[PDB]
C-alpha cells in the first residue's frame, strides 16, 4: 500500500534537495555529508543551466541513490517519472505544469508522490489526486530556483491546517536554520532546502542543526 501519513510526516522533517549545479564542491560528497548529518529525505533535482545530461546525469543519480540506500533514507526523483521507475526510486515529486498527478499516481504504483502546491485549492486537489505529501512555497525569498511564485510566508500553511486538512506538508524556499522554526510552528511537517546545506561550508553540520531544530519544534 501507499506510505502511511505518520511515516510520511517523519520523512519530511529535513528534506534535502540537490542537483550537481547547486554546489561548487563535489556533488556526491555533499549529498553524503547531508545524509550523515541527519537529512531524513533526499530529492534528486538536476535542472537549469550546466546541469548534467545523459549518462553523466544517470551516473550521478545512481551514486546519490546509493548514498541514500546506505544511510537508510528514501530517494526521491524530481519530475522524471521514467527515471524514477527505471531506478526503482522510492518516490517522485512533480509540479503543477509538469504533469497530471492522477495519471502519475496510477503509473508509479505505491511509490511516494509529492506535488508542489501554492493555493488552498491546489493542496486539496493534490490530495484528491493521490499525493502523499505537498510541497508549499516559496516560504521566504529565494535565488536558487528563480522561477517560483511570489513569497507567501507561512500564512497558507496556517490556513490549510485551520480548515482541518491533514495531508503531510513540507515548506520550501529560502529556508535556513534561523527561519525554519516558524514553518513548523505554522503546522508544516518539515522543511526542505537546497542552498542552506549544499552551499554551507560544513554540509554535515548544517543538516545536523536542522535535524535538532525540527525535532525540537515537532516535539
Ligand atoms: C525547488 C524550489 N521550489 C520552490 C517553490 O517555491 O516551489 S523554492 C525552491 C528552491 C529554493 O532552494 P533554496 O532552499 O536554496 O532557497
Ligand atoms: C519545487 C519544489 C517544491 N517543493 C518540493 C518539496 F519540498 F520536495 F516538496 N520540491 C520541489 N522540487
Amino acid at each position: 500500500t501507499r506510505i502511511s501519513r505518520e511515516m510520511m510526516k517523519e520523512l519530511l522533517s529535513v528534506y534535502f534537495i540537490m542537483g550537481s549545479n547547486n554546489t561548487k564542491a563535489d556533488p556526491v560528497t555533499v549529498v553524503q555529508k547531508a545524509l550523515k548529518g541527519g537529512a531524513t529525505l533526499y530529492q534528486f533535482r538536476e535542472k537549469g543551466g550546466d546541469a548534467l545530461t545523459g549518462e553523466a546525469r544517470i551516473k550521478f543519480a545512481e551514486k546519490a541513490q546509493a548514498a541514500c540506500r546506505e544511510a537508510g533514507v528514501p530517494f526521491i526523483v524530481n519530475d522524471d517519472v521514467e527515471l524514477a521507475l527505471n531506478l526503482k526510486a522510492d518516490g517522485i515529486h512533480i509540479g503543477q505544469e509538469d504533469a497530471n498527478a492522477k495519471e502519475v499516481r496510477a503509473a508509479i504504483g505505491d511509490m511516494i508522490l509529492g506535488v508542489s502546491a501554492h493555493t488552498m485549492s491546489e493542496v486539496k486537489q493534490a490530495e484528491e489526486d493521490g499525493a502523499d505529501y505537498v510541497g508549499l512555497g516559496p516560504i521566504y525569498p529565494t535565488e536558487t530556483k528563480k522561477d517560483t511564485r511570489a513569497v507567501q510566508g507561512v500564512s497558507l500553511i496556517e490556513a490549510v491546517r485551520r480548515q482541518g486538512i491533514s495531508i503531510p506538508i513540507v515548506g520550501i524556499g529560502g529556508i535556513t536554520i534561523d527561519n525554519a522554526a516558524p514553518v513548523i510552528q505554522a503546522g508544516a511537517d518539515g522543511v526542505s532546502m537546497i542552498s542552506a546545506i549544499s552551499q554551507a561550508e560544513d554540509p554535515e553540520s548544517a543538516a545536523r542543526k536542522f535535524r535538532e531544530e525540527i525535532q525540537t519544534y515537532k516535539t
